């Protein structure tokens, strides 16, 4: 039961340098244009109060610097969409991968490529909470790396990360530039919601524990999907969606165990507790992998 | 406080699908040769007692199967080292990294590229435990994946994994052939020994905690050194050397926590016990973070 992060590099090869005056922060590099945070054209001093949009007008294609290594490309077109700058240079990446952009749901999971001055440090597999924050590990420096997950042969883009919150987690955007949650790209007094278990996940996790033997909180009952998700509320989980219901699927046909007769087990052990037993060898209930984190195990 | 991976994108370049008969695993391609585990060549009926010298004999070249993808390159020769087959191929590899062959001791981490059929499908982070056997996600045909460390421009392989044991933990060689602990590349039963905690590991992560505002576990109290180790060896934790004390210095300096008083914290947590608390959000003591990898994280 280990974390498993995607195989990195597919998205090494997109990644790049980019500077501006002197703040310098990652971008990825897809065909011939350079994503990263507008937050680049900011100086320490710009960024408590921005005008993004006056900012930008006194910059020409000139003042910025963006390198694969040591390497310049130059650049002969930019624009903002929302907090993205997209910086059209004069050389198509060939290492470019089959891509595309995706804006996922809270709860869903991917890799984060940490890069530090465009080099790759290291790579990691994080959910993002209901609050949408994430619980990572990617301070000072950081600002640009990517999230991902791969489908096969095609590199799902879905995270950029922007800045760091009061409370030690992280904030970004998608790669069209609109944030994930109510925080704004400017260092001003902000505060996510309060975290929630994410309750898809767990029921995913109790699946895994039944496929590998581990069954003991099985119950004879079942309960409806409304009755269980105004329980789940006085708890702190999040209610369920018909599409948690339907991702559920295949694990419970895998398991003969339908999906309203798991949320009544869980049920359960939330009003009593674990009686001190553990599930999977742990103590706690696990959040942080998804239905197809699981199936990554029967295949 | 995530477990971090190094990024993978230097040793997928290099690896590979080997085929031999009805056996297929995973092997590792750098300049001309290919690094494989040798039971490729056995049969199910050979792994019960192979004798991997006649076997090899009776194999030629062209018994071996090797695709880069979906390109087949043509074997040239074929040698043992231990158990590790080579098999010069016709064609370097020109993604070949600066790379060096490395045995680690227990304690100490790496990064897991787990491949099937030749292709990369996860890459997780963990630790050579004391026993010799690491505890980690291979399922069929992940045979022949490799562990690797990055130092800057270098690739230290460390790691090349062989089989699963009936515990469900994982034995494997180093790329010499040499096995990590007293196993055998045979279908016969056999068992590891008795494992023990990594005490410089757990102390490393505690300081991790603290770093991280997680403090509850601290006290004002010192032990000496071989008081300590007196209660480590009760509770099957690893003694603690004067090396591991100066290893974990840096940690020390940017504390402000002496190594002795936090060992009299680990000391309190071993013979009291956690009481249902949560250090770093687990609620087992973590050792698999060696003291370079939490310094790493945290500077």
């Amino acid at each position: 039961f280990r974390k498993m992060a995607f195989p990195s590099g597919k998205v090494e090869g997109c990644m790049v340098q980019v500077t501006c005056g002197t703040t310098t922060l990652n971008g990825l590099w897809l065909d011939d244009v350079v994503y990263c945070p507008r937050a680049v054209i900011c100086t320490s001093e710009d960024m408590l109060n921005p005008n993004y949009e006056d900012l930008l007008i006194r910059k020409s294609n000139h003042n910025f610097l963006v390198q694969a290594g040591n390497v310049q490309l130059r650049v002969i077109g930019h624009s903002m969409q929302n907090c993205v700058l997209k910086l059209k240079v004069d050389t198509a990446n060939p290492k470019t991968p089959k891509y595309k952009f995706v804006r996922i749901q809270p709860g869903q999971t991917f890799s984060v490529l940490a890069c530090y001055n465009g080099s790759p440090s290291g790579v990691y597999q994080c959910a993002m909470r209901p609050n949408f924050t994430i619980k990572g590990s990617f301070l000072n420096g950081s600002c640009g790396s990517v999230g991902f997950n791969i489908d096969y042969d095609c590199v799902s883009f879905c995270y950029m990360h922007h800045m760091e919150l009061p409370t030690g987690v992280h904030a970004g955007t998608d790669l069209e530039g609109n944030f994930y949650g109510p925080f704004v790209d400017r260092q001003t007094a902000q505060a996510a919601g309060t975290d929630t278990t994410i309750t898809v996940n767990v029921l995913a996790w109790l699946y895994a524990a039944v496929i590998n033997g581990d069954r003991w909180f099985l119950n004879r009952f079942t309960t409806t999907l409304n009755d269980f998700n105004l329980v789940a509320m006085k708890y702190n989980y999040e209610p369920l969606t018909q599409d948690h219901v339907d991702i559920l699927g295949p694990l419970s046909a895998q398991t003969g165990i339908a999906v309203l007769d798991m949320c009544a087990s869980l049920k359960e052990l939330l009003q009593n507790g674990m009686n001190g037993r553990t599930i999977l060898g742990s103590a706690l209930l696990e959040d942080e992998f998804t239905p197809f984190d699981v199936v990554r195990q029967c295949s």
